[PDB]
């Protein structure tokens, strides 16, 4: 019932308290460490059960947790992350005048159709394993004029979108900013581990 | 200076995700989930650091806890706890008239000079490995009429005591008591794992 957690609770600050006998704590961790003592004494006394003996059951289930798989997630060859935007690139504001949006891939597809004989240059936030995009993070579209016109974003309740969908939005949101005259090119970047 | 706990807690704090993760968890745990997590996105933004490095980084410091001796008390043959007397019993409060005392072995000796004529059992709670004395928790004289008339009690202060060191103890105690003509005898317990 609720044995599981203080049993837990208490391994967990058995923990603390070594990291404590070993030194290098803050203040704020050593005042913590009073008044979760404390509070596990309490609720030791209300459960009935010695802080020893629920320190071992969680030590159990602390190797629960961490037994079988663990925490072995050698599966993800070092993804790199490879940056174009800043964060305040990203997180700018920007509007369409005439708003165009799609969703295809598990990615939005937006721009602003109002954006006629313009420069744009796409710049792209993502990861990258063995030399080829994983994951899109963030592409904006931003004219020679520092406006931002178009944007391809994950939709995080989606499955998770694959390099060929991103490669697919991009030559998308390529094609319809070229419809209305706009001289559209990519950074480097994408240039290098995506596709126009 | 402050990222070494940091980093403990944001491990610590994944390892109680992982528990709520994996059900058993009282509401009171998703609360202080809830309130922890909070506070290390604060504590995160303060020092910069991503909460995932300093997750792996307290990783490895709980490691480091629980690296090469780890928690492998396998010095400790299986205590057993014996006991002749209640927690009531061992916290009773009880006087002596003719107070007498004496520190020794790292036990403290105490019994009532005033006591006289009277018929005397001792009673002891105590650890028990390999079939003989090893840690003595509390040792009481009580008459025939419920009186505590002596003592014999562990100081904390002290390098640990022997079971030799008990022995002479109770060997004192009751040396002390049968000179003003008490009758004094011991447990089964006492008779079985120490000696008179």
């Amino acid at each position: 019932n609720t044995v599981s957690s203080f049993q837990v609770d208490c391994f967990l600050w058995h923990v603390r308290k070594r990291f404590a006998d070993q030194e290098l704590g803050d203040a704020p961790f050593l005042d913590r460490l009073r008044a979760d003592q404390a509070s596990l004494r309490g609720r030791g006394n209300t459960l009935g059960l010695d802080i020893e003996t629920a320190t071992r059951a969680g030590k159990q289930i602390v190797e629960r947790i961490l037994e079988e798989e663990s925490d072995k997630a050698l599966k993800m060859p070092a993804s790199r992350y490879l940056t174009d935007m800043t964060l305040e690139e990203m997180s700018r504001d920007w509007f369409m005048l005439m708003p165009k949006q799609k969703v295809a891939g598990s990615l939005c597809i937006k721009m602003d159709q109002a954006i006629m004989d313009k420069t744009i240059i796409l710049k792209a936030n993502f990861s990258v394993i063995f030399d080829r995009l994983e994951t899109l993070i963030l592409l904006r579209a931003f004219t020679e004029e520092g406006a931002i016109v178009g944007e391809i974003s994950p939709l995080p309740s989606l499955p998770g979108h694959t390099g060929e969908d991103v490669k697919n939005a991009i030559g998308v949101l390529i094609g319809g900013l070229e419809w209305n005259d706009n001289t559209v090119r990519v950074t480097e970047t994408i240039q290098r581990f995506a596709w126009r």
